[PDB]
């Protein structure tokens, strides 16, 4: 995250950090009991390295009663996604069990409706990413709130030139915005999870180039048979 705050420890009891061979790789969010949500290009090259999903944490490092390391019986990358591609960069990935629930592990409510979100709406994004341009990694979460930027400034070819589907959302990124490692990370409005940040590589604080977050209303149906 740039330009943000270190957030308050266990407020956000959805954020999952997503681990390849014990390191923070990405962001995730609990949609269920058994399952987190992430980006699908996060586990790419992944292929036969460890994964596994830290709930309940605040510090990567630092021993916390909540923090619970769970390890993924499947990852169900979304069928269409593809290495050169922005779309469809979804990621469910499923618990060894049921995660065990409580004031700092608790999944969070995510959004069914598929229509936009209001443009100029604040919301939170949630990550572990770095925080400088030399990357320098936090130990513990760093949130920053960004407003909603609509689609057609998103589009345009100074921003990202007509990349921008409806099933993708932007928000702004002047000096505060998401970066390398808060990808697979949430993007909260109004209580209700909205986005996941999408995991192309992208430079970050820069106004020019606005955060993009793939809509999870977009994939309500894919999401549900995953997990049937
Ligand atoms: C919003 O994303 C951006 O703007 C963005 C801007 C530049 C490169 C990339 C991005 C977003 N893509 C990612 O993050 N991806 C792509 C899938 C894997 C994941 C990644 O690279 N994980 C990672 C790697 C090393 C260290 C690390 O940990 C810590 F982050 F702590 F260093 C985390």
């Amino acid at each position: 995250i740039l330009g943000g705050r270190e957030a308050e420890a266990h407020a956000r009891p959805y954020m999952a950090s997503v681990q390849l061979n014990g390191a923070h790789l990405c962001g995730g969010v609990l949609v269920a009991e058994q399952w987190v949500l992430s980006a699908a290009h996060c586990l790419e090259d992944a292929a036969d390295g460890k994964v596994q999903v830290l709930l309940g944490a605040h510090s990567l490092s630092q021993p916390e009663p909540s923090k619970r390391l769970y390890d993924v019986l499947r990852a169900v990358p979304h069928p269409d996604s593809q290495p050169d591609t922005i779309d469809h960069d979804l990621l469910l990935l499923q618990l060894s069990e049921k995660a065990t629930l409580g004031p700092a592990v608790r999944p969070l409510p995510w959004q069914r409706v598929d229509r936009d979100v209001a443009p100029g709406t604040l919301c939170d994004v949630a990550g572990w990413g770095i925080v400088n341009h030399a990357g320098r990694r936090p130990d513990s979460l760093q949130h920053v709130l960004l407003p909603v930027l609509d689609r057609a400034t998103c589009n345009r070819r100074t921003h990202h030139d007509g990349a921008i589907t409806e099933r993708l959302m932007c928000a702004e990124s002047n000096r505060r915005d998401s970066c390398k490692g808060d990808s697979g990370g949430p993007l909260v409005c109004g209580g209700v999870l909205e986005g996941v940040v999408t995991s192309g590589s992208r430079v970050c604080g820069n106004r020019k180039k606005p955060g993009i977050y793939t809509r999870v209303a977009s994939y309500a149906a894919w999401i549900d048979s995953v997990l049937a």
